[PDB]
């Protein structure tokens, strides 16, 4: 076998350059054929020729940034060194331009939009003070933070809803998403046949769930969804100054669910402190995974609108994690090891496929077994409370009912008009007891209702309300907190570190309830930036 | 933070009276509807009041019971001294008292209603024979516990089937486990949409299955399940004298399956005798769980012919376990140990739903997949035994046929007619081999072909049984005992105590021939009880 | 008590004979049945006269093998002394006469059958060749294995495919597969009501895997699995001479999964070389599994086709594990240790049926959810390959096209002819990048397609291909071959031996590389056996 011999002796002088050579042979024909698109038709192949640019743009800055990051700093260091110079006198100056800005376009905008929007504001003020009120530390309280939160959260909401540029991106973004969530048709109608659509949320929706599993178990495979969140985790690390550990976290909760976010930083959880692990609880108990994206879309709630408040919930998690439980020990853990995110044991994109597949039967089992027992409590609970009732001659009492008043407060210091605080109370009740997916249920269903036209009032009771108010409803509903989903969640947590089960269950109430006020606040600022129609 | 430190003093300094006075305040608020309800209406508001009443009454009970033990105990003691020093004696009048009695309860109701009961009576007789004959111990027998056990199922079934204020209570109570199970219609109707009724069992059996596993695990985190089981219990353990493991097991199976009851005393399994645990194993052989209560009424089987067996099969389970396993240990457990039960680790009440919820997911998978085998099994056998049939020119050879012949002493020996003794004896079997979900399911067949009225005979061959014969099968097809579940009932037991699999699969089968035992002399006394319509 | 002393006394001392006896009468029982039948109807009780006939032909057989082998190695050693003896000059001889006799039959049979079949054996010569270029250690390659292997392919495809006794026991035993899958209807039924069948794969294909799975475990425990498996493990060990262990986990590997195969010489697992380890995986990627024939049945493609590739599979697999990765280590493990096979844990039949069920839940899930994420892939995939043709005015393309060239040779040298070549490719593609499931629905759409007989080009489009064709693809799409399996046979394999981690990961691919290429071996004796209609 001297062939062989000379082969293997070849492969093993010059592995470097075949594989180098392979790859750049490989990425040769994909520009030829994007040059070749571009020269038959260009306006045809425009969006290959933006995917291209933009894919090598980023690949040329992150390698500039890879090679040349001591010479970028050395060359800011002096720069830095005059700003913290000249900062004792400038910030004042500072400060005292953003307080007017904020001045000026609370005048000349919320007031011309109407009294709703000043009424929003004035709740998050209101919302900020209270979890200053009953904060675990409040002379501990490091304020930059909070501000800065609030402030990218704004920064957003003016980007996203008030300029065409970012309306228009954002939309688009969500209309690729309803195309995506089609592409499950072909399964569900192979498995459960033609007629899958008799039973639509059981034999149509499920699948979407499964589907948008296995393609996030891809993108992680290939690498993507780090790439995403640690510019995102690096985007709030700088800005807020947050721990490497919780921003990491808090930006992948963005996509990846609650009880899968804390898998990014496994190997350094038993060395968090109590604030960062408070943190981790709110980043996950105030988004909503991807995999269950695609069923909220297909119920009727907007696309843009749940992209955007998962995108704005994470400022406004730490942000409250930070002012509710605020830092009083030394972090151990550091940048480049929070940055590192082992990848799963997959040895090729297909088996990463498979993985993803087998996972979702578990969340889509629970998924149904959750929803029919809550209904039938529901149902239950509705009618012990008829029989009760009936006994003061008032048969109409129910669990909607006491859930109007009861939670009405909290929908009106969002900028609900009056009359829509008390059907945004019923929702806020459905997803503070049952879980999210009902009060969604129940948003499309007067989602449904609005859009047939119809008329709002019949017998005296609202049958619909407006779009803005759908709106804040959208937002203030994105998350995955409620009272059942506690035990999981420090099932889980203990699970990775069992030696941190006692700071862990300490925190999990807190952590809840911090997840809720962020969602509120983040519905405050959709509300105080949306207009009346 | 003054404020705030002085608040916490505050409320560390009087933390018992605030919590109290909380408690007070919504005790107050609750009296106060109750007693506005009954001013506006009585007639409307009665059932309100009585379990207001007999609220007040047990927990005042409760407290004084623990309040005043050892008075109460010091009380009864010159009595019990005085009945021990006249026992020598007393205890020939009394029991021939209690002989009378039964003689003349047999000559002036026995022989009236039939030759029938009668039968069912010698059946009994006979069954007590063979356990004991068959014992493991024959000589080490203790005859109070089996004489106790059957003397309070004579009682129970007198209170039930033979007086108006009993069978009024159960019948009620059968019927609203009927209003309850149509609840969980409205998740069936969401998760599977508006034709889940194209697939009765998977889309409207099932979950009720789940709801009602759901509604178990909350009223257990509630603690209601160990009052009641604690109650039942210790009348049972000072009646029959049991030890109070095998008791508080025995009390509990009534509610719970055969393979979460032991996890009432699980710490204290390792310790317990050889009879204890054949006591456990007989007594989860021979009751049902509450979970599948509700698929059973759907059937179409009765309500409270279910309620009353499962009430009846505990004692009868620990007469039979004493007789065919009698004591010969020193029992190391005591009542207290025994009586508390570790509550789950569940810190809301939606969180035990949610807990319940999860766990009916295998519990229901199992099921759909048994049946398909077993029906599977039952019909290739029926073709294979045609097939061999066939070649003697009876090609009606079947599994039912055989079945008709082999089980009709069993059937016969419970008072059940000549004529339908071999339709019983093919449930027998049907229970025996697969399971008793395909037995109740047949006998629903039975019961909605009397209800129709059609034809009784048709060809020679007969359609339906008396109603008499259908409550004996009921009552007779109350349990889990089957060739099958040994397997799993041995895997779970040893699991929970490891060092002791030796002794488990010793007395396994005993156990199983131990809750048939029980389940036969339930439906003997069933039928002596029971008249010929 | 003497009399129950007596009674176990009695039982102790005699416990051999009274067994025996029993036994006995039960055997004489059923022979008087059997003669009774015969008599009563000879042409009518002929089958079961054929099986007790054959029954005890076996059961006589082992009887004497195992009680006089000592005589018959001796009275067989003489002969064996004097080939060893002769053989260094008989051995030309024989090598001679079987070249000759292959030349004959290609000259006098494949030149006559036309060009494809010549092609077929071609392509066998060329994988031949390919797997030892190719090879771990192309200078430690023992040739027996290799040429006895590929006899004794080609001596079953000349029974079964060039015979009318082997033909027609081979279309009987498929026949009775399909009569034996449609029992589980029964249960399907019930469990999804007479509406069923509107869901055709969900509620009638998955039931007849978890009828088929229960029927495995059924026979497993009643141990005639072990016998059969041992019958042609033997027979491949004495005529290839590979171990014990690799063909003992080949023969069973034609009924039994890839990840249950192995379980049959679990104990030994650690103590096995590279090359044994390299045919186990070989082996298990080679062949299907009992429990989802039903469902490749209920598509459409032959059962007798199927049946013989599963037969003909485990010789291929055994030779090219051989060339592939020929045996440079001692092996450890005797025939004695692996021929017993340690049975599961069930008591009795109707525990291990419950245990059988029990299984499949996970299997049929499994398969249920990769199937939706991989036709959802493909359709997502379809749809972006459709978008970026249309830039070069080629909207047709997609990933079909794209392997009806890629894998076009491969089906050419399986002796396909051109036109359906490029058909066969696009089978190929799917079982190679998705599963066998997928395939063999495509497999099935052509076949009805043929089977109709509307015209074969529509625009130009072939629509359905020849019938040798559709059995040249059946033998190769019978495998679990596929790059998403490699991550759970790793799994599994390192559960049963966490010991060899290291050497299980080094060797999977190349295993499944070479039960492909078994595939495709056992392909082209099919094809080179089969004429053109
Ligand atoms: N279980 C579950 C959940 C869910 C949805 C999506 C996920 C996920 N990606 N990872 C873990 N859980 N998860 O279903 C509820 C309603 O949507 C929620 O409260 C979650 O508890």
């Amino acid at each position: 076998e001297r062939m062989c011999g000379r082969m293997s002796d070849f492969c093993r002088e010059h592995k470097t350059t075949l594989r180098y050579i392979i790859w750049g042979i490989l990425i040769a024909g994909y520009l030829a054929l994007v040059i070749a698109a571009c020269v038959m038709n260009f306006h045809r192949a425009l969006p290959l020729f933006v995917i291209t640019v933009v894919a090598i743009f980023f690949v040329v800055w992150d390698h500039l940034m890879a090679k040349y990051e001591s010479q970028i700093a050395r060359f800011l260091s002096p720069g830095q060194r005059l700003l913290d110079s000249h900062w004792f006198w400038l910030k004042w100056v500072i400060w005292g331009c953003l307080i007017l800005g904020v001045i000026l376009w609370l005048v000349f905008d919320t007031a011309k939009l109407g009294q709703q929007q000043l009424v929003s504001f004035g709740g998050l003020i209101i919302y900020t003070s209270l979890t200053f009120l009953f904060s675990k530390h409040p002379t501990k309280v490091y304020w930059r933070p909070v501000f800065w939160g609030i402030g990218l959260q704004f920064l957003l909401g003016l980007l996203i809803l008030r300029t065409e540029p970012g309306f228009m991106a954002f939309d688009w973004l969500g209309k690729q998403v309803q195309t995506f969530l089609g592409y499950s048709d072909a399964g569900a109608s192979f498995v459960f046949g033609e007629k899958y659509t008799d039973h639509f949320f059981a034999f149509k929706v499920l699948p979407i769930v499964i589907f948008f599993s296995t393609v996030m178990s891809m993108l992680y495979y290939l690498g993507l969804m780090q790439w995403i969140i640690r510019k995102v985790g690096w985007v709030m690390l700088v800005t807020m100054g947050t721990s490497p550990v919780e921003s990491v976290v808090a930006s992948g909760n963005i996509f990846i669910g609650q009880t899968e976010s804390p898998l990014l930083v496994r190997p350094y959880l038993p060395y968090v402190t109590k604030s960062e692990l408070h943190a981790i609880m709110t980043a996950g108990f105030s988004t909503i995974a991807g995999s269950v994206l695609g069923a909220y879309i297909s119920f009727g709630v907007s696309s843009s609108h749940l992209l955007t408040a998962s995108v704005m919930s994470a400022p406004a998690a730490l942000a409250i994690s930070k002012l509710f439980w605020p830092e009083t020990e030394t972090p151990k853990i550091n940048l480049k090891n929070a940055m590192k995110m082992e990848s799963g044991d997959s040895r090729n994109l297909l088996e990463a496929a498979t993985q993803g597949a087998s996972s979702s039967i578990s969340l889509v089992a629970n998924i149904a077994v959750n929803l029919i027992a809550f209904l039938a409590l529901l149902s239950f609970m509705n009618s012990a409370l008829s029989w009760l009732g009936n006994m003061f001659d008032y048969p109409q009492l129910s669990f909607e009912v006491i859930c109007s008043y009861v939670f009405m407060p909290f929908a009106f210091m969002m900028g609900v008009d009056w009359q829509d605080s008390f059907m945004v109370a019923k929702l806020i009740g459905y997803k503070t007891f049952f879980n999210e997916f009902v009060a969604y249920q129940q948003l499309s269903k007067l989602i449904s209702l609005r859009q047939v036209g119809g008329p709002k009032f019949v017998d005296g009771v609202q049958q619909y309300m407006s779009m803005r108010s759908e709106a804040i409803s959208t937002y203030a509903l994105c998350g995955f907190a409620n009272f059942g989903s506690l035990g999981i969640v420090i099932g889980g947590l203990t699970s990775m570190a069992p030696s941190r089960k006692r700071d862990i269950t300490a925190g999990a109430m807190r952590a809840l309830i911090a997840g809720t006020i962020a969602c509120f606040l983040t519905a405050c600022i959709a509300g105080m930036l949306t207009n009346t129609p």
